[PDB]
């Protein structure tokens, strides 16, 4: 296809609920699959984040993830969305000694737009732990998504563990379990084991009141050659 051979414009809609919570997050950017680099601003629409930026950032569009070309067979995230009309990403994340949060979000283009609508839950998180307490670091560490095909419904599973970066020295593990599935009948492709590199960095806009975001992110796809 042609779908991301320039600049993408992106739209990110989260609407959440954690132990209670609730709350919701505008995203407005870019992609550019080319150079698999996204950028993009995340506000927080309904007043102060209930919980840290950076436990949000892997639920806040791995469609604009560089697939070299010798691996273009692989990259189901492009596939599904010009044959199977998008397709939907669903996660159980794990936070260590924590709660979880279980989300749901439709990836598909609107118009000329790249569009990610989730839904989010969290659930039985300690009040005074890293989450709800606000203790993690505003960063982002690099890690590896391993990607494998579904064994039966033609779609994609991948699982890696983000670590996040607790305020006193420690580390607060969370473990994802990633499912994809395209929202189409057509043909998509699904790809053989391999994994996406992704490195990312956090800062804030000086001239934004509101709680925000300020996101850029280089994702690239390895692992056969």
């Amino acid at each position: 296809e042609e779908l991301f051979t320039g600049v993408v414009p992106i739209l990110v809609e989260l609407d959440g609920d954690v132990n209670g919570h609730k709350f919701s997050v505008r995203g407005e950017g870019e992609g550019d699959a080319t150079i698999g680099k996204l950028t993009l601003k995340f506000i927080c629409t309904t007043g102060k984040l209930p919980v840290p930026w950076p436990t949000l950032v892997t639920t806040l569009v791995q469609c604009f993830s560089r697939y070299p070309d010798h691996m273009k067979r692989h990259d189901f995230f492009k596939s599904a969305i010009s044959n199977g009309d998008g397709f939907i990403n669903e996660r159980t994340i794990s936070f260590k000694d924590d709660g979880k949060y279980k989300t749901r979000a439709v990836v598909k283009f609107e118009g000329d737009t790249l569009v990610n609508r989730i839904e989010l839950k969290g659930t039985d998180f300690k009040e005074d732990g890293n989450i709800l307490g606000h203790k993690l670091e505003y960063n982002f560490n690099s890690h590896n998504v391993y990607i494998t095909a579904d064994k039966q419904k033609n779609g994609i599973k991948a699982n890696f563990t983000v670590r996040h970066n607790v305020e006193d020295g420690s580390v607060q593990l969370a473990d994802h379990y990633q499912q994809n599935t395209p929202i189409g009948d057509g043909p998509v492709l699904l790809p053989d084991n391999h994994y996406l590199s992704t490195q990312t960095v956090l800062s804030k806009d000086p001239n934004e009141k509101r709680d925000h975001m300020v996101l850029l992110e280089f994702v690239t796809a390895a692992g056969i050659t």
